[PDB]
């Protein structure tokens, strides 16, 4: 199994959800982004997989689930079997990560991307070892009632470039945004 990434778009005052959907209008070129970042894979034979909490899973339009070319992995206690056009259902982030170790993935996955939402990002994030957060800075202020965890910059370093990644300011539908990636190893 490959790198563990975590992966957001996040508000000026570091909202990432309103109402079981993303605080700003759709902005159709940042998920163009999202999707090519945790699709490609670095190494033939293999594809990533994805982990997300339940609220997110069923936060993602329908017609955009399961997301495609990725092992699409659910979070949850509640749940007794993956939901429809999932792959796989775990009980915890500790379980996920181990799962990808089993011969029926082992061989499988290369790099893994935690897509939301705010508690399994923050586990992770707290969580030693080497880590990398891809995060999209959508930069105004937007209502928002779920918010991305405290970034420790002691720890995460920014990184002056990464390649694949703009780093020149984005807009859409009048809103500016722009790309950043950090990574700590600890
Ligand atoms: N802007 C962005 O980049 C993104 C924003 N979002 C936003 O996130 C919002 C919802 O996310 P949030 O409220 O944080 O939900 P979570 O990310 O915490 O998802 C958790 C859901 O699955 C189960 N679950 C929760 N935590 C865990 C866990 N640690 N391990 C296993 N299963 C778990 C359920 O909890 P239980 O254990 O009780 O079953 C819960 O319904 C959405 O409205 C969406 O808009 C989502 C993705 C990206
Ligand atoms: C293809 C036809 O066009 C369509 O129909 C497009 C539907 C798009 C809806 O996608 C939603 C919606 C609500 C939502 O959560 C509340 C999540 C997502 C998916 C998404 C989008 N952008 C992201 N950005 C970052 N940076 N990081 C992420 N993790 C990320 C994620 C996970």
């Amino acid at each position: 199994v490959g790198s563990l990434n975590c992966i957001v778009a996040v508000s000026q005052n570091m909202g990432i959800g309103k109402n079981g959907d993303l605080p700003w209008p759709p902005l159709r070129n940042e998920f163009r982004y999202f999707q090519r970042m945790t699709t490609t894979s670095s190494v033939e034979g293999k594809q990533n997989l994805v982990i997300m909490g339940k609220k997110t899973w069923f936060s993602i339009p329908e017609k955009n689930r399961p997301l495609k070319g990725r092992i699409n992995l659910v979070l949850s206690r509640e749940l007794k079997e993956p939901p429809q056009g999932a792959h796989f259902l775990s009980r915890s982030l500790d379980d996920a990560l181990k799962l990808t170790e089993q011969p029926e993935l082992a061989n499988k996955v290369d790099m893994v991307w935690i897509v939301g939402g705010s508690s399994v990002y923050k586990e992770a994030m707290n969580h030693p070892g080497h880590l990398k957060l891809f995060v999209t800075r959508i930069m105004q202020d937007f209502e928002s009632d779920t918010f991305f965890p405290e970034i420790d910059l002691e720890k995460y370093k920014l990184l002056p470039e990464y390649p694949g990644v703009l780093s020149d300011v984005q807009e859409e539908k009048g809103i500016k945004y722009k790309f950043e990636v950090y990574e700590k190893n600890d």
